């Protein structure tokens, strides 16, 4: 490996082999069908909103998340970068696609598959990730750096659905070669949304665009049809030319076909037949190529950026609502624009990369954390993306200010925003995307007083319940397969009108995202505030037999939806003590003196009848009345840990959560698999396992990461680390299950999962504040 000293990858790469076999893969732990797409996955391409493409360590064009809010895990066999090398003196040279595997079936034949083992390694710093190519059959050694411009406090560029593929060429022996480097893409309108004849009148044009000093070639694969639909739109790739490149094209080969048409010409002498056509195609598939020849001398680096973007303008969702996608707003509506996208990218790519590297900057500078922290750190933030983000300018057919988002749980559970994971998993976009956090509180601000009296079969007992309750706060904001932002409470497996943490969990997090942006934005406060009382006043008439805290009702009614809690719970207990006092100092700031008053009395009381019923002498009961009520809860202060993120002090003594914090270590982590998996929910108080429910016996990776902040701000330095290094090894480490980039809810003691691609375990960023 030479060409690494030519780049400049991060210690704090996650790596791989490219062609790499992973012996050790986790599955899903439950017994109905549950997504599980492989460890060959990586770091995702694409914008917020824009929908975003998984190309995985293999090189593959794989998991593809286009389709706003599903997973489609396929390779699209043709969508590839591809290498010819002949040394100067030499009768032939050598082509290679530079995918490691082969295709199914017979498409494709032609090409020269099967990039081989030990011959070049994948890394990933999410927004970034590298490939480098060290081949015994390549002289001249190759790299590429790919990303998509994902800025903090950027909401333009972060939209973009585009990304760059920097390579660099470096010849490290002592003769001329001749290189070429070729990007081909199918074109793949019809690929999703189109009911019938999926290629017909699909098209492919070539843009050269010259000026002085600029010579872009690009390909606009599209369809003939003029139609605002979320099918139609336009992929583009191509190449900027740089200083000894020459650029080579052909506008039409076919997919479905053995690939010859265009392989007969780059594995000659790697220089393209320049052949325009833009004839429709109609039953085939039909794919775009572009390519670069140079010749490199010994001892030279040259670099050369190619691009590739997706103009699909509109989403759709199951209950039939389209939207433009928030990138719109900058390039236009009609679905003709991929041309403009690419090269805003190909001339600004340069200044993306150092807008990248200023943000992740003082993280990766600070040499007291160790590589594997901002390993996780960083590449978790991948979901940000890949969560089947929906970012609207716009509903079809009908201006407003604001640009609704939404971020889902999961791809298992498909819910956009879930309050009780957001309270976890929403802290990158507070501390980094202000402002479409403020937007997702505004959302459930405007749903407090929503009605909505028509009845749904509740899953976990068979009951009828009403979908929407006055002045309880949503369980999410709908589901991609019926109407997101439009009818909210998609989920249906407990009721949420009763659950005991959502209303408490919404105040949290206002007030965190007051503290967090500087506590400043109190027109933000002004929005939110009736809703905030009124979140509230309701969760107080929950109070069964006024000790002054919600009653849990023994059944599952909150975030662990399985796990029962009954009286009053640690969890749900000390959430509402916390919330209580947000209210108080909102209260203080909008001059709202009664209700300052009222929830200081609240307050008084419920802290101090929750200190006697669940102080032990060494942690806080996990509640007052189930079976297992001596069970030691990982997350039995929560309200604490968001306690000390908005500055509200000592809702418990310090000396109790100490203690509390380290037997929750001692027990939850340490004598959980020897600390090395993170912190289980329910440990005994003989150190075994609670096995009331599934969900006490699993490691919440979301919980563990906040667990690990709350430990972190209480000083215990070595255990917060040591508590989080369980999550990352899982994750990320060879002795791991293989989860890369698609971060699980949780784990069992075996190591398997439930729900990969989880937005809870986005938590990490609370280890940050
Ligand atoms: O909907 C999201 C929640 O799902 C919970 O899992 C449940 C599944 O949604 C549900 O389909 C499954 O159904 C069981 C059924 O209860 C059982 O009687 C039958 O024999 O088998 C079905 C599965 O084939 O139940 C599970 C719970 O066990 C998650 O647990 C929850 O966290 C999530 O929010
Ligand atoms: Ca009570």
């Amino acid at each position: 490996d030479k060409i690494s000293h030519k780049i400049d990858i991060p210690d704090s790469a996650w790596t791989i082999g490219i062609g790499e076999k992973f012996k050790n893969a986790g599955h899903p732990n439950v017994k109905y069908p549950m997504i599980d797409d492989s460890y060959v996955q990586g770091a995702p391409l694409g914008g917020f909103g824009a929908g975003t493409i998984g190309r995985t360590y293999n090189g593959g064009f794989s998991r593809w998340h286009l389709e706003i809010g599903k997973n489609k895990y396929t390779t699209v066999y043709a969508n590839q970068f591809s290498v010819f090398q002949k040394v100067e003196g030499n009768k032939d040279g050598v082509a290679q696609v530079l995918y490691a595997g082969e295709p199914e079936n017979g498409y494709l034949s032609s090409w020269k598959w099967d990039y081989p083992k030990e011959s070049g390694m994948y890394y990933a710093l999410y927004p970034n990730s590298w490939y480098t190519y060290t081949n015994k059959d390549l002289p001249v050694q190759l790299a590429v750096k790919q990303f998509s411009p994902i800025i903090p406090y950027n909401y333009k560029e972060t939209s973009y659905p585009v990304a760059v593929f920097k390579w660099t060429a470096y010849n490290p022996t002592n003769k001329n070669v001749d290189v070429s480097i070729m990007f081909t893409w199918q074109n793949m309108i019809g690929f999703f949304g189109k009911q019938v004849n999926v290629n017909s009148g699909n098209f492919n044009k070539i843009i050269k665009d010259k000026s002085k000093d600029s010579e872009i070639v690009a390909a606009v694969m599209g369809n003939i049809s003029n139609d605002n639909e979320e099918w139609n739109g336009e992929y583009s790739i191509g190449v900027k030319k740089v200083p000894g490149v020459d650029i080579s094209y052909k506008a039409k080969f076919v997919t479905t076909g053995d690939g010859s048409d265009l392989w007969h010409e780059f594995s000659k002498n790697g220089i393209l037949d320049n052949k325009d056509d833009e004839t429709p195609t109609k039953q085939d598939g039909i794919g775009s190529a572009i390519a670069v020849n140079f010749k490199l001398q010994p001892g030279q680096t040259i670099e050369v950026p190619f691009a590739l973007s997706w103009d699909l303008p509109i989403m759709k969702f199951g209950g039939g609502d389209k939207w433009y996608k928030m990138y719109t707003k900058y390039f236009g509506k009609n679905g003709k624009n991929s041309f403009a996208i690419l090269k805003e990218a190909l001339n600004n790519y340069q200044k993306w990369e150092k807008m990248i590297d200023d943000w992740q900057k003082p993280i990766l500078s600070n040499k007291s954390k160790p590589d594997w922290y901002k390993t996780a750190l960083f590449n978790e933030l991948y979901y940000l993306a890949d969560g089947g983000t929906a970012w609207e300018n716009g509903k079809v057919g009908e201006k407003r200010t604001n640009n609704m988002f939404g971020l889902l749980a999961c791809f298992d559970y498909n819910y956009y925003e879930t309050l009780d994971v957001r309270f976890y998993g929403s802290f990158p976009l507070v501390m980094l995307w202000p402002d479409i956090e403020k937007q997702v509180m505004r959302q459930f601000a405007d749903t407090i007083n929503v009605q909505d009296s028509s009845e749904f079969k509740v899953g976990s007992n068979g009951a009828m319940a009403v979908k929407k309750v006055q002045g309880m706060i949503p369980h999410d904001l709908g589901s991609s397969y019926a109407l997101p932002w439009i009818k909210i409470n998609a989920y249906d497996w407990q009721n949420p009108n009763i659950w005991k943490d959502l209303n408490s969990k919404y105040v949290l997090l206002v007030y965190r995202d007051y503290v967090l942006t500087g506590k400043t934005d109190k027109e933000f406060l002004k929005y939110t505030w009736k809703s905030v009382k009124t979140a509230l006043d309701k969760l107080k008439e929950m109070d069964k037999d006024n000790d002054g805290i919600p009653d849990n009702e023994g059944i599952p009614d909150q975030t662990y939806d399985t796990w029962s809690m009954k009286g009053t719970s640690a969890y749900c207990g000390s959430l509402w003590l916390a919330a209580l006092k947000a209210a108080q100092e909102i209260g203080k700031v909008l001059k709202d003196n009664e209700a300052y008053i009222k929830y200081n009395e609240w307050y008084k009381i419920a802290q101090q009848n929750f200190e006697k019923e669940l102080w032990n002498g060494e942690y806080y009961n996990f509640d007052t009345e189930s079976d297992h009520k001596d069970s030691i809860m990982a997350d039995q202060l929560a309200g604490q840990w968001y306690a000390d993120i908005l500055r509200l002090g000592d809702i418990l003594p310090k000396d109790h959560v100490q203690k509390a914090l380290k037997k929750i270590y001692e027990f939850n982590v340490m004598k959980f698999e020897n600390g090395k998996m993170g912190a289980v929910n329910g440990m005994r108080p003989d150190g075994i396992v609670d096995e009331s429910d599934i969900q006490a016996q699993e490691v919440w990776t979301g919980v563990t990461y906040a667990l690990a902040s709350f430990m972190k701000y209480r000083g215990m330095t070595e255990e917060a680390y040591n508590t989080a290094y369980g999550v990352y090894k899982m994750t990320y480490d060879k002795s791991g299950k293989g989860y890369w980039f698609r971060t699980p809810e949780a784990w069992t003691k075996d190591g398997n999962y439930r729900a990969s691609m989880y937005m809870r375990p986005l938590s990490i960023w609370s280890m940050e504040v």
